[PDB]
DNA sequence: GCGATATCGC
DNA sequence: GCGATATCGC
DNA sequence: GCGATATCGC
DNA sequence: GCGATATCGC
DNA sequence: GCGATATCGC
DNA sequence: GCGATATCGC
DNA sequence: GCGATATCGC
DNA sequence: GGCGATATCGC
DNA sequence: GCGATATCGC
DNA sequence: GCGATATCGC
């Protein structure tokens, strides 16, 4: 029926948690400046077990979707 | 000293666990059958998560590893 | 997992080999009747050749770990 | 120390006691025939509740002594 | 600089004297269907070797680079 | 038909090449000695093509001829 | 591994 | 043959 | 004991 | 390419 | 396999 | 003394 | 458009 | 993980 | 539990 | 070889 959308990276996945914390640290930044402080938070994270974990799984789905899409659809 | 090895994947993390079984179920299997075999199983698998997990802290392990190499040297 | 499985027979090489035509010759088989049909196919074999000569390889492989394991811890 | 021996079933601790009585009613008797005859016995006894009993005190102690042996290796 | 990045594979190599011819061919075609069409028409390609030897040239430079990078600068 | 035998690297053709002139050149050279001669030449020789060139059009070759066994019975 | 006759060694 | 044996068939 | 092939996966 | 794993050819 | 150098049974 | 096997690093 | 990551063949 | 081409999805 | 063979005791 | 119970894949 419609090529499944891409799924969720692990980073993103995480941004999306972790974006009303960013905001609230720095009140007023800017739209760039979150993905940039998003992007050395999370160059320095330390135990990424949650967000690669989800990132894979949502990613099998998604593999057995597409096949989904190309088998039935 | 050595710089880290590359982390093992997630497949190759089940295969080690799984090699036996397979060796178990088709006696005097040739390596490369093996092989083969290993990947009709991964292919045909539902539930990654173990592996995935598993593979995921096998690469933090790994950048922190590699980080530490870069950094003292 | 330290145990050594019991090396697969004969019987259960081929079954591990006929499960798909048995399921496609009875088309709405109870998960019982399939078990029973291969001993009856079993029993109904001639040439038992093939999978004797395989289990025997198997036994092999297995008398090498049950002797490795009992040995090195 | 030495592991135990498996248990005595209900079937072979009937026969121990009810051999020698075989023998009598069938003087002569080939060895052969003994355990066929008591087969037939066996299947015909309907009351089996003395053998089951105990062929359960011989579960019982085997169990019991079985415990005991892997601690005192 | 750093790093001696690793020498382009055979395929690689060809791949990027035929991209514009493949591009040329298939109009509206996308990196994912280029790359996919590349396959096809190497896997049946006839006299492979300027390519293989030019790539061989790369092997054989990359390896007296590397060792140059982990003893100098 | 017999398999094709697995095409011979670049070290192999070399070294067949350069066996004879070896010989003359440590006269009385036991076989370990020629191998770890052969070694030596090859890491300091600086222009390999002639020979990556060869074991290139030899796997051509036999990689089509893997092609035909592995096809026509 | 036991209870019969079937090998065995002197 | 009489005592120690491999073997027999459940 | 080196330099590959052979088969999957990354 | 690297990994894992065995074997081939010399 | 590559083959110099021993070994071993005729 | 002469064929047939055994060895060893890469 | 930045930006972490993903697609494809190897 | 590494390459050399974008092509995404999330702001 | 259920299908099969494998194993232990006698 | 017989009964009984173990083990294994579904």
């Amino acid at each position: 029926s419609d090529k499944p959308k891409r799924p969720l990276s692990a980073y993103a996945l995480w941004l999306n948690s972790a974006r009303e914390s960013i905001k609230r640290e720095n009140p007023g930044i800017k739209v760039t400046e979150v993905a940039k402080r998003g992007g050395e938070l999370w160059r320095a994270m330390k135990d990424k077990s949650e967000w690669e974990a989800k990132a894979a799984k949502a990613k099998d789905d998604y593999d057995r979707a597409v096949k989904e899409f190309e088998a039935n659809g």
